[PDB]
């Protein structure tokens, strides 16, 4: 049980790196 | 059963973020 | 135990990357 | 089984991720 | 077993980019 909420907040913070990425790569773009 | 799910979903997260980065490489380059 | 502990190594390392990153795109956003 | 299969996609995901970032950071001096 | 050294070498590997990160981070803070 443990290991599944480590993993989920691995999860989420993964998701907010994917959103940063994002936004520099519309940044980048323009 | 749990465990897997979060995992294929931060394999997924991890996918995309590579994508990303790719494209950001692609720009930066030329 | 061993593996929780790792995860929890993994996560706060992901925790700096995703600071780093939101400081990255403040730069480029300015 | 499965979860170390999963894991050693996430292993070589992210190896490819760090390799395009080694790029990045080279670009970006130059 | 085996999954304990998967994560320790996903480990290894997030260390490196967040050393990466935090170069280019001061690239593009300089």
């Amino acid at each position: 049980g443990k290991i599944e909420q480590i993993l989920q907040k691995i999860e989420k913070i993964l998701q907010k790196i994917e959103w940063i990425l994002q936004k520099i790569e519309q940044i980048l773009q323009g």
